[PDB]
């Protein structure tokens, strides 16, 4: 997989962010994760965690997987990095997202994500408390 440049337009919620990619505004939905909705338990904390990660980043990067790059809503599907740290994995490691929506061919980082969930679970963090 390859990391590509993007710039933050605005945080949206725990698992979607608006970025400018190849000069076009796009909503990205993070691969392999599911955060609670803002109205749900840990939803505000998830939104906060992602917002802080992307707003504080000097460099945001988009990494597409091998499969579908847009979902049925027109959202980009990618792993998003903030100064080299994957947001998708970070949310899971903190117990603020579950591994989810794992579809064959867009699952390169599935094992990394599941390993993070296991650790978050063993720690009883947030969703796992
Ligand atoms: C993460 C992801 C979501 N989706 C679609 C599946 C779900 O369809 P449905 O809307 O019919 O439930 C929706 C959930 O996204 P959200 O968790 O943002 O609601 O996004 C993909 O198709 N591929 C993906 O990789
Ligand atoms: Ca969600």
């Amino acid at each position: 997989l390859h990391k590509e440049p993007a710039t933050l337009i605005k945080a949206i919620d725990g698992d979607t962010v608006k970025l400018m990619y190849k000069g076009q505004p796009m909503t990205f939905r993070l691969l392999l994760v599911d955060t609670p909705e803002f109205n749900e338990k840990y939803g505000p904390e998830a939104s906060a965690f992602t917002k802080k990660m992307v707003e504080n980043a000097k460099k945001i990067e988009v990494e597409f997987d091998k499969g579908q790059r847009t979902d049925k809503y027109g959202r980009g599907l990618a792993y998003i990095y903030a100064d080299g740290k994957m947001v998708n994995e970070a949310l899971v490691r903190q117990g603020l997202a579950k591994v989810a929506y794992v579809y064959k061919g867009n699952n390169t980082h599935e094992q990394l994500a599941r390993k993070a969930e296991a650790q978050a679970k063993k720690e009883k963090l947030n969703i796992w408390s």
